[PDB]
């Protein structure tokens, strides 16, 4: 699920020094370069996130005029992080008048549709692509996390919460589970079919963990990111290429396992001769940060500890509430991301 322009409330308008034609607009945990006087605190918008993919149109959005692509057939623009002049600007904010579809929209409101916008992402790797089964199961929840920048509200309203910190791994989803008569492997949004190349298929039969599904006898998904070479510019340096579980979720029950329910499950797969591996785990944190204290943890080391991570993942201990902080100098070094 993805809420790519949503109406949203300016924030903080603080000035960008040196260059005053522009101004800097804090919208929810973004921060975002708006011409001068364009919008005003508590003026509303609708604000397009990083990755929206907008479709060419001159009248409307001019200011992407330059930025036009072509991708998956369709002329537009990528929005992605910008460091202008030192001052980081992320996402488009455009006054609510550009847009008299939505004068009877109310703030929150999440416009992608009417707006006809979609998602850009980086294109998939060699051999995790595969031969397509059947769809994702529907019994199974997929892998992806809200950003923080999203989460003002819940952040504060979450204020002394304990949260699993893991490293957050750059490659591809991959998802292992058990329904019954049944073991499938998936990756990101389809179910695959075991063939002597396919990625996912293959990091299932090294690591057991097909074995280990079997030996637990439970309606369970392990749910992780498979990286390595050839999958995504292999940011940790790796030979071959490895599962690293980060979820597993419970099947009948419709739930993920716990912080510690998945911990204790890894370690009776591992003294039983298991060998699934598992995303770095860091400190638990006691939740008493901003937004932007959070966005500032994300740097640091890796699995490969000499090299500067996608960032982090938080998960609550009663694994009610998850959310990603992706880190902005990665943002930076990666422009393909």
């Amino acid at each position: 699920v993805a809420k790519l322009a949503t109406i949203r409330t300016a924030g903080e308008i603080t000035p960008i020094a040196g260059a005053e034609a522009i101004e800097c607009c804090h919208v929810d945990g973004w921060t975002c370069v708006i011409k001068k006087g364009e919008f005003k605190q508590g003026d509303r918008g609708v604000y397009f996130e990083i990755d929206s993919f907008i479709k060419e149109d001159n009248d409307r959005y001019p200011m992407l005029s330059k930025q036009v692509i072509d991708y998956e057939g369709q002329r537009g623009t990528r929005l992605r992080t910008a460091r202008l002049r030192g001052q980081l600007s992320q996402g488009l904010f455009l006054p609510m008048d550009r847009f008299p579809e939505l004068a009877s929209n109310q703030v929150g409101d999440d416009v992608t549709e009417i707006l006809g916008i979609t998602a850009w992402e980086p294109p998939i790797s060699t051999n995790l692509s595969g031969e397509i089964l059947g769809e994702f199961p529907t019994f199974i929840s997929k892998t992806d996390q809200e950003r923080v920048q999203n989460l003002i509200p819940q952040i504060e309203e979450n204020k002394g919460q304990k949260f699993e910190v893991t490293v957050k791994l750059d490659g591809s989803s991959m998802t292992v589970y058990r329904k019954d008569d049944h073991i499938g492997v998936c990756g990101r949004n389809w179910e695959l079919r075991e063939t002597a190349t396919n990625a996912q298929w293959h990091a299932a039969r090294r690591n057991k963990m097909i074995e280990g599904l079997q030996f637990l006898n439970r309606n369970l998904a392990l749910q992780g990111e498979i990286i390595g070479e050839s999958i995504q510019g292999n940011l940790e340096k790796l030979k071959g290429q490895d599962f690293y579980l980060f979820d597993i979720y419970d099947i009948d029950k419709a739930q993920y396992l716990t912080p510690i329910e998945r911990q204790s499950l890894v370690k009776q797969l591992n003294d039983n001769g298991f060998t699934v591996k598992h995303v770095p785990i860091l400190d638990d944190l006691e939740l008493n940060h901003t937004a932007e204290q959070i966005l500032a943890m994300a740097d640091g080391p890796s699995l490969n500890k000499n090299v500067k991570r996608e960032g982090l993942v938080f998960k609550r201990l009663d694994g009610k509430f998850s959310f990603k902080a992706i880190s902005n100098a990665y943002l930076e070094k990666h422009k393909d991301r």
